[PDB]
C-alpha cells in the first residue's frame, strides 16, 4: 500500500496472508473454511495465516492452517487478468474471535464515489523498495470505468473496477494482490492489477466481486 496507514493491530479481522516461506499476496476469509484471493496468487503448497498484524513477529493471535483445496475461477485469463478470482479451502476450520472474522459478501454491485478500504502487507514505494511488517490501510473511491480506461494499456473488462486516485500518490501495490476492498461492510474488490503504483492518470484495478457471488457460493457448497 503506497500513501496508506498503519491499521492498527487486528482492525482488518478479516484479513489474511498467504506464506509459501515467506508472505507473496492477501486474502479474505468468508467464512471458517473458505478463503478468497486473486486466481494469479495461485501456488502449491499455500499456508494461509489468519489474525496476522505484524508478520515477523509471533504476537499471540495467529492462526496457521495450510489449504487443503484451491480452485481458480474457470475463466481466468492470465494474459489479461479477467476472472483474478480463487477460492482457497482451509485443512480445518478458523477459530473464529475478536481478532479474526468473516467478512460479507455483497448481494449488489458499489457504485461510483462509494468509499472503501484497502488493505495488505505490500510494497508501500511508488518509487522504489519497502515492504512493511505491519499491516497497512488505504481509504479510496470507486472510480467511473472512464477514468479507469482513459490511460490504460491494457483491456479492462466488465469484471474489473478501479478504485484510487487519479493525481497518485495513492494507490495497492506488489504485495497486496489477492487482498480485500471492503466498501459499506461488504467485500466488494479483490486487489488485482495496475500500471506500476500510485502513478498519475493510473489507478489500480480490481477483481469485481459482486459477478462472482453465485460462483462462489455453488462452489464452496459443493466442495
Ligand atoms: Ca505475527
Amino acid at each position: 500500500i503506497v500513501g496508506g496507514y498503519t491499521c492498527g493491530a487486528n482492525t482488518v479481522p478479516y484479513q489474511v496472508s498467504l506464506n509459501s516461506g515467506y508472505h507473496f499476496c492477501g486474502g479474505s476469509l468468508i467464512n471458517s473454511q473458505w478463503v478468497v484471493s486473486a486466481a494469479h496468487c495461485y501456488k502449491s503448497g499455500i499456508q494461509v495465516r489468519l489474525g496476522e498484524d505484524n508478520i515477523n513477529v509471533v504476537e499471540g493471535n495467529e492462526q496457521f492452517i495450510s489449504a487443503s483445496k484451491s480452485i481458480v475461477h474457470p475463466s481466468y485469463n492470465s494474459e489479461t487478468y479477467n476472472n483474478d478470482i480463487m477460492l482457497i479451502k482451509l485443512k480445518s476450520a478458523a477459530s473464529l474471535n475478536s481478532r479474526v472474522a468473516s467478512i460479507s459478501l455483497p448481494t449488489s454491485c458499489a457504485s461510483a464515489g462509494t468509499q472503501c478500504l484497502i488493505s495488505g502487507w505490500g510494497n508501500t514505494k511508488s518509487s522504489g523498495t519497502s515492504y512493511p511488517d505491519v499491516l497497512k490501510c488505504l481509504k479510496a473511491p470507486i472510480l467511473s470505468d472512464s477514468s479507469c480506461k482513459s490511460a490504460s494499456s491494457f483491456i479492462i473488462t466488465s469484471n474489473m473496477f478501479c478504485a484510487g486516485y487519479l493525481e497518485g500518490g495513492k494507490d495497492a501495490c506488489q504485495g497486496d494482490s489477492g487482498g480485500p476492498v471492503v466498501c459499506s461492510g461488504k467485500l466488494q474488490g479483490i486487489v488485482s492489477w495496475g500500471e506500476g503504483c500510485a502513478q498519475k492518470n493510473k489507478p489500480g484495478v480490481y477483481t469485481k466481486v459482486c459477478n462472482y457471488v453465485s460462483w462462489i457460493k455453488q462452489t464452496i457448497a459443493s466442495n
